[PDB]
């Protein structure tokens, strides 16, 4: 088979063309100023030859149908008849609650990713710009949907249900969902292959650091808890949202500061974080070095958030009633051996320990624990592309 | 010296009379439905000899004053008149980052806790109402105030920092104060004993589950971490609170129902909790009986709480980077074998095993755990009285 991994944006279009008998990327492309004027498509195939084409494109419609030329290209392309690519795949995450499965995108999924809307405290809505567009440059081809929250939805009751009176879960469906699903199943499913044992008979502690992270206990290869909630703001203090705070800080600031609903939410989504500790950046390659440099703030913020992901740690260690490894993936996670380290550290007790050289390798699926470790320490490489891909495969084909 | 200790709430008033000369506590009593109908006082003293009034107690001055009577009482009372109440220990929950520290009454430690209500809604409040009627029967008497706060105060400042605006900390002083510390401590020292160990040398994981529960990581005797942060709605699910939700659920349902900032406040810190899951009530012992005989609500209420608190274990597992025993105590944790076996099952992978007939033991300090797990597992009774009682003592007798 062979699966076509869309991207909606703004005014851009990405895409990747992945062979699913090898997994190979044979082709990898990126549309620009869609709508707007100076458009132009880039595609990269496989073998190194990039082509580049400065084709007018109004609508993501007419986008898509210059990433099927350029697929199609005998010279610069991969696959002579569009008739080659039996699968679409596009990544969801808000709308995509209250969904347990990818959805094969029928008429009654739009009003099902329509309903998610204003429902929840979501920033930017899907992007359906890019996903319209394949019911009539492709029409007789399968469209999978895949939910970011969807991996989460086999989480017992008592674990996504909140501490509230049980009209609200009801009324307006208040409950845990989670994120970085695709994410945090991918790795997983690779931590059990690194394992040597099926993954039904595997604790997994996946770790999704970036500028929003996300901690998920994977037992026997099903989420059974997941550090974000309702909203990615729940979990693990991050590029700059707060995560759980003391709820009654909320209300609290919004009466000292005389705020609105939406001055408070903005401000624990974009005004916290590193970036509100620091006061310097959100980035965390920059606070590193501010860090190292003797700046108090960037310093104190990177405890704060090691800290407490060494805390979910422990916390999901209970949680799975010991746990059989680690797993780091995202940009901090994979590319950061100084955020491992103070995150790491300290953590004998339970059973982590970590060898200082190979922890020290950059970007490479390598378990960095020491071979006397009581519980293995994977840093594996997140392919979100591939993710989607393997996703709209199992629909089809099942 | 005598010392009397108070714990008054928004209808009822504990205290203790505590003779320190020897430390031994002379009676123990109970006000309630204070302000209610059906108003009533008990006491009970050393000898087991109990008393029980059952008179209109409109204000928490008419049951202190009820107080002094049941404890003065010709055969059921210890003392002979007010007089030999030579001191008062009350208690108090938030003190503001301007009073981490015991210390005596005077006009600017009240200013203090009047300005620290909106930081404990449901207790300072109470509390404050306490040291007023004790004003008001015992003018005469020094009393010295105890902090639920003190015993946190040497959390790191990578504990007690929120991730938000930096400013919002040297502006409003916002940090984490954690709650429940005069108990903490205390069942955190017996469990130093029960290890044989220098407390300096012990990693304790004390519980305190109660109307109001709170977890702390104790490392050599010192306060490192508390589930419970700027107020007392921070970290477990209680009995009326919803502990650490996702903060983005209070803007959202704000606007869902156009509610105001303080009525969401009254929602999170009084309608949520078992009491709002179960939507039966917030005593776990009603609702422990419920979800036995096929209360789904109730049922789901207490598997909420034992599972929460579970994880906190696992999280300050990693904090204290493995324990050296874990501890329960309080109204729950001391005497609900029940909720302490949802608790403890399924952890011997982090070395947590139970004896689960040691574990139906009633009130005894008594290790819980089997002989060969590596972690201890201790139901100690804790004992904020004698605590306070020592607090008051050391105060006034320093001058
Ligand atoms: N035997 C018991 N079984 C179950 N829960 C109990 C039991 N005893 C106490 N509790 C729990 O403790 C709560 C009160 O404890 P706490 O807050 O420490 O106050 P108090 O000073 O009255 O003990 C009760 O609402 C809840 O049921
Ligand atoms: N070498 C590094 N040192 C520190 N942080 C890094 C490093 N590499 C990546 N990161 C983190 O990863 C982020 C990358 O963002 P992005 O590519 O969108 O991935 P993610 O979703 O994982 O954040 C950077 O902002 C930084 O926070």
């Amino acid at each position: 088979m062979k699966v076509l991994v869309i991207n909606a944006g703004s005014s851009s279009l990405k895409y990747q063309l992945i062979d699913m008998t090898n997994e190979s990327a044979l082709a990898v492309g990126l549309c620009e100023r869609i709508g707007i004027d100076n458009s132009i498509i880039t595609q990269k195939k496989f073998d190194g030859k990039k082509l580049e084409k400065l084709t007018d494109l109004p609508t993501h419609k007419d986008a898509l149908e210059e990433v099927v030329k350029a697929l199609t290209d005998d010279e610069f392309g991969v696959i002579k008849d569009m008739g080659e690519i039996n699968a679409v795949g596009h990544r969801v995450v808000h709308g995509g609650e209250k969904f347990t499965t990818s959805a094969l995108y029928d008429e009654g999924v739009e009003k099902a990713i329509k309903d998610c809307f204003e429902l929840a405290p979501l920033h930017n809505p899907p992007n359906m710009m890019g996903i319209s567009a394949c019911a009539e440059i492709m029409p007789g081809t399968p469209m999978v949907i895949v939910f970011d929250t969807a991996f989460h939805q086999t989480m017992p009751p008592y674990a996504y249900m909140y501490a509230l009176p049980y009209d609200l879960y009801e009324k307006h469906g208040v409950r845990k969902y989670g994120f970085h699903g695709t994410s945090h199943k991918y790795v997983a499913e690779r931590a059990a292959l690194m394992l040597g044992k099926p993954a039904e008979e595997t604790k997994i502690i996946t770790c999704h650091l970036g500028n929003g992270s996300s901690i998920t206990a994977v037992e026997g290869g099903k989420s059974v808890e997941t550090s974000m909630g309702f909203t990615p703001l729940e979990g693990l203090a991050m590029g700059t949202r707060c995560g759980s705070i003391d709820p009654a800080i909320v209300p609290f600031l919004m009466e000292k500061e005389g705020l609105t609903t939406r001055e408070i939410d903005t401000l624990m989504n974009k005004k916290s974080g590193v970036l509100g500790v620091s006061g310097l950046s959100n980035d965390f390659r920059d606070l590193d070095e501010a860090a190292s440099k003797g700046n108090r703030k960037a310093e104190l913020a990177l405890e704060i958030f090691a800290y407490k992901v060494k805390k979910f740690i422990g916390e999901y260690s209970a949680v799975l009633n010991g746990a059989d490894a680690v797993v780091f993936t995202a940009g901090i996670g994979e590319n950061s051996a100084s955020i491992r380290k103070r995150i790491l550290t300290g953590l004998d007790g339970i059973g982590i320990k970590i060898d200082d050289e190979k922890n020290k390798i950059r970007g490479q699926e390598i378990d960095i624990s020491t071979p006397d470790a009581k519980v293995r320490v994977f840093v594996i490489p997140t392919n979100e592309e591939l993710a989607i891909a393997r996703e709209t495969k199992e629909i089809v084909e099942t």
